[PDB]
RNA sequence: CGGUAUCUAACCAGAAAGCCACGGCUAACUACGUGCCAGCAGCCGCGGUAAUACGUAGGUGGCAAGCGUUGUCCGGAUUUAUUGGGCGUAAAGCGCGCGCAGGCGGUCUUUUAAGUCUGAUGUGAAAGCCCCCGGCUUAACCGGGGAGGGUCAUUGGAAACUGGAAGACUGGAGUGCAGAAGAGGAGAGUGGAAUUCCACGUGUAGCGGUGAAAUGCGUAGAUAUGUGGAGGAACACCAGUGGCGAAGGCGACUCUCUGGUCUGUAACUGACGCUGAGGCGCGAAAGCGUGGGGAGCAAACAGGAUUAGAUACCCUGGUAGUCCACGCCGUAAACGAUGAGUGCUAAGUGUUAGGGGGUUUCCGCCCCUUAGUGCUGCAGCUAACGCAUUAAGCACUCCGCCUGGGGAGUACGACCGCAAGGUUGAAACUCAAAGGAAUUGACGGGGGCCCGCACAAGCGGUGGAGCAUGUGGUUUAAUUCGAAGCAACGCGAAGAACCUUACCAGGUCUUGACAUCCUUUGACCACUCUGGAGACAGAGCUUUCCCGGGACAAAGUGACAGGUGGUGCAUGGUUGUCGUCAGCUCGUGUCGUGAGAUGUUGGGUUAAGUCCCGCAACGAGCGCAACCCUUGAUUUUAGUUGCCAGCAUUUAGUUGGGCACUCUAAAGUGACUGCCGGUGCAAGCCGGAGGAAGGUGGGGAUGACGUCAAAUCAUCAUGCCCCUUAUGACCUGGGCUACACACGUGCUACAAUGGAUGGUACAAAGGGUCGCGAAGCCGCGAGGUGGAGCCAAUCCCAUAAAACCAUUCUCAGUUCGGAUUGUAGGCUGCAACUCGCCUACAUGAAGCCGGAAUCGCUAGUAAUCGUGGAUCAGCAUGCCACGGUGAAUACGU
């Protein structure tokens, strides 16, 4: 049995899609500009635990906000790394780009950030059983009513692939008033390719 | 022996370390090579292009002057069990009795001293094991002393136990006396139902048989029916986990001859007993010999059916046999799968044959007791099932039997038999299992409830024809690759003329078509001419960068790039399918030696493990339901590009005017078993009212744990393997469109509910800026010119078609059908031959409802008719959406 994408099921119902701009006859021109912007942000800020990026476009001006769990590298004492973004985005956007940075409180509640921390341990030769369990017990203190995660692929170096999942709490997928986050990430190993799936039933 | 052992003097780290294993058993793991090959192995078993198991290295682990392998013996092996096992179902109780030898044997007294216990003497050599000392520089090794070792011989004691002898007793055993029950056995005779045959009345056409039939019997008169005769076998009701017997077994009645058992008494004898190898007898059915008998039944056999075949099941016949006398045979799931004797160890309740007591006149009820026969259950036992005073519990005596499976109850030998065969009973070889009980699933041509267009009741199709399209096969330089029952086959492909294109022919390039870092200029090109099929080769105009920075470009080099090359059985992600089926699990608790179980089962109800009640369980999670969208009714907000009530005007809702009504879209109401009646205890069920809507209203989105090593390395990503002057890169042409053929999916028809001609009405949902494209004019037509308006509730696409109204055709291969083909055109595109779509004229094919088989659909559904959109320069009979008209049937499982 195949499951619908939990995020996609709730667009426009309880949540709102990330890129929120309106234009006609410039749709494909604007849309692929965003796909370029996201590609560069995900490159330089690979270790900054960045999860949510949205595009706010209005009359030749590009407004972008970055949701970061640890903005200290992104902004703070240096005060010069964030300005390089506007200098490294003017060449491809060709528009006056302003970037905003927003703190993420309780970073363990965000399904995006939990995903790579599980993932980063898998190529650190950590057992798959331990890595998931450690993240499950960390998020339950944050205030979530549900979590279940699986890791699938050539598991622990095994020749035959299989999946393993661990759950505790309440994760009702079929409920539409759920507010369930989702994230999928790649674990790059020397025996193959592994992927992790995490979804959290948030509080409200 | 022999200048041997042994001392002291000096020089030298210098001459002196190998063997086996590293998956588990079992201490010790990583690389490379190979790729079910080479090979390894004591067992389990490893090797099929990431091997801790094969080969070699590095490292490690056991020992060490060694270390491994083989052969033999003991151990582990309780696997011959005296110490120290067993026989209900795993191997293992003879089919049963009578009994010689042997083994074992109630209570007391006296005696004896064979067994039993004990002392002394003699001996059991030396060496060896063991204990205490001593010598070799230690040890091994060697001495001194001691100990142990016997069913040993002579002799002295003890008398409890077994044995011997002499007596005594009665709880064992047996006799006597008084009763009782019984299909216990052998012999002789008799009875009644019923079947068959025979003879004679009555009578007419079938009888008999099967899932259906047929063979067979009958007009030579059957079946049926009434009367009489002959003969053989078994004994209806009674009849009962009732009775009798050692077992096999014994069922009509009477008599004769016979065996055993139970109860009561306490007269009698006084251990006279239990088991019992060899031996001797009995012993279902079939079978054998001799003489009878023969009604039903029936191996063999014959015929008829069934079947792909049917030496069978089914039907019609039928010989030995079954019955009797005598004599053999000696087996059985001969079973309670449980040897015989004896004693002890909770209860509850039926029944057979007796005895005692209390109530009562009897009857009857109750209690106690003996011997049998059943059921339920404690302790105990058991691997479990289960047994449980009729033990598989606790004990003693005697007999029989067993030691992994097959070979095999076979071969040879012997005994027995008339024969068939019986009894006794191996080995070579081969395997690492064979087996008992219970658990979770699955399966059933087992059973009980249920659901789905599953069948049934209907309607319309496919399979027959022409064309469209995908696939197989085949042909081709190539016909690029993938999917293969449901769950590939108008599928990836929501568009193959060049591109796409992944394939082929020819022509070309090697840091390259695409990115990074090198170094000099900084713009680099573009264009024109020539050879050009083009890619590309040779010349000129210009290359203006901007701000020491830069991205690209010029130039050659490297690191490098590039693969739609392989493996979907190395993978991530994505999807199908069972199936929108109602299930799948967990936490704590409890039961079981254990795997497991319970919850999740039982009684109702539901679409639903949806809910209620009960319950050794109490709760939870993913699923169901609801929350989401859409349609159906309505209120407030809002009147523009929408609408026109009431108006004046216009060819026309037009213009002026107004949101009245529709309308559009934001917020709300509304449906929740809400209410009433009956039924039920509750869930719930049936009906009714209100309402637009009533029982999850209609339709969508939503697809649990998992199964198919299901599909995709070709959307993307990616481990390993492979190619790299090519398996990478550019150009033209061809091909993916072939064609004797087979299959799947569709379109059009085979006409009169129809064809043709003329007039006219009624929609919804969408698209439009390098776009839609009107009026007007032209052409028979496809189309051409033209440019209005529209960045759109405004303008265009855009006249909806079936339907309705008139005329004509008159049942024919036709005024049906349109394939096919010749000519003449239009449109896109640089280009329409391979290979596009449309128009005009002419040609006019198969086809007159489709065999076997098979598909879809339950209401605005099927059926039928039009419309729009994605991909798109052009091209859809495919796909995805929209509306018009609008059925038949559902008894039922
Ligand atoms: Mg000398
Ligand atoms: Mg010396
Ligand atoms: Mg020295
Ligand atoms: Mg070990
Ligand atoms: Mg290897
Ligand atoms: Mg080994
Ligand atoms: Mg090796
Ligand atoms: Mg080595
Ligand atoms: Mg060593
Ligand atoms: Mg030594
Ligand atoms: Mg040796
Ligand atoms: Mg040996
Ligand atoms: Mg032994
Ligand atoms: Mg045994
Ligand atoms: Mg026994
Ligand atoms: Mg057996
Ligand atoms: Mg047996
Ligand atoms: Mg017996
Ligand atoms: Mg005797
Ligand atoms: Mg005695
Ligand atoms: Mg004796
Ligand atoms: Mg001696
Ligand atoms: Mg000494
Ligand atoms: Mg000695
Ligand atoms: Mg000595
Ligand atoms: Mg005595
Ligand atoms: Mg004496
Ligand atoms: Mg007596
Ligand atoms: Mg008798
Ligand atoms: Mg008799
Ligand atoms: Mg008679
Ligand atoms: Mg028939
Ligand atoms: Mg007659
Ligand atoms: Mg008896
Ligand atoms: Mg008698
Ligand atoms: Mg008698
Ligand atoms: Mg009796
Ligand atoms: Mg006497
Ligand atoms: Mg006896
Ligand atoms: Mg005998
Ligand atoms: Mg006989
Ligand atoms: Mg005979
Ligand atoms: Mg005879
Ligand atoms: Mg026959
Ligand atoms: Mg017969
Ligand atoms: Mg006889
Ligand atoms: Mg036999
Ligand atoms: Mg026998
Ligand atoms: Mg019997
Ligand atoms: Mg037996
Ligand atoms: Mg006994
Ligand atoms: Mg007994
Ligand atoms: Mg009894
Ligand atoms: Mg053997
Ligand atoms: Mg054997
Ligand atoms: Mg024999
Ligand atoms: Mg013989
Ligand atoms: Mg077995
Ligand atoms: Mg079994
Ligand atoms: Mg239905
Ligand atoms: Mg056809
Ligand atoms: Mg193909
Ligand atoms: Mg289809
Ligand atoms: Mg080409
Ligand atoms: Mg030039
Ligand atoms: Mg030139
Ligand atoms: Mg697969
Ligand atoms: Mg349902
Ligand atoms: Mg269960
Ligand atoms: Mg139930
Ligand atoms: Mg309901
Ligand atoms: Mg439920
Ligand atoms: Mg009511
Ligand atoms: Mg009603
Ligand atoms: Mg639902
Ligand atoms: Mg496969
Ligand atoms: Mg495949
Ligand atoms: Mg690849
Ligand atoms: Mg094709
Ligand atoms: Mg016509
Ligand atoms: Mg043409
Ligand atoms: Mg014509
Ligand atoms: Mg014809
Ligand atoms: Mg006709
Ligand atoms: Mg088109």
């Amino acid at each position: 049995g195949q499951k619908v994408h939990p995020i996609g099921m709730r667009i426009g119902v309880i949540r709102d899609w990330d890129s929120k701009w309106y234009a006609e006859k410039d749709y494909a021109d604007f849309l692929h500009e965003d796909l370029r912007i996201r590609d560069y942000v995900a490159k330089r800020l690979s270790d900054a635990s960045v999860s949510r990026v949205e595009i706010e476009r209005a009359a030749n001006r590009v407004n972008i906000t970055i949701h970061t769990a640890k903005p200290g590298m992104v902004i703070g004492k240096g005060g010069s790394e964030v300005e390089a973004l506007r200098k490294n985005l003017n060449e491809l956007t060709q528009k006056r780009v302003h970037i905003n940075i927003v703190e993420i409180k309780r970073a363990d509640l965000d399904a995006k950030l939990v995903a790579e921390n599980i993932a980063r341990q898998l190529e650190g030769r950590v057992s798959f059983r331990r890595a998931q369990k450690q993240a499950i017990q960390r998020t339950m203190r944050a205030g979530a009513k549900g979590i279940k995660t699986q890791v699938s692929g050539r598991l622990g170096g095994a020749d035959i692939a299989r999946a393993e999942h661990y759950s505790e709490g309440t994760v009702p997928l079929h409920t539409l008033r759920a507010d369930i986050d989702y994230a999928w990430e790649e674990a790059d190993t020397t025996y193959g390719k592994l992927g992790v799936k995490v979804w959290i039933y948030r509080g409200e």
